[PDB]
């Protein structure tokens, strides 16, 4: 299971435990530029239906989760 969006994970990738879309995600929110808004919030809770409300939450929620673009 993904551990951010609570999702039928596909396999684990970087990190953690994520689902295919964590993945692709997370390589773009580290390694890249951004605009999601929790920043002043960090209210919402990222799930498998939720996560729709917004993908600012789910970079806050894999990262305490463990993930690591350079992990093991
Ligand atoms: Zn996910
Ligand atoms: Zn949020």
């Amino acid at each position: 299971l993904c551990l951010v969006c609570s999702d039928e994970a596909s396999g684990c990738h970087y990190g953690v435990l994520t689902c295919g879309s964590c993945k692709v995600f997370f390589k773009r929110a580290v390694e890249g530029q951004h605009n999601y808004l929790c920043a002043g919030r960090n209210d919402c809770i990222i799930d498998k239906i939720r996560r729709k409300n917004c993908p600012a939450c789910r970079y806050r929620k894999c990262l305490q989760a463990g993930m690591n673009l350079e992990a093991r």
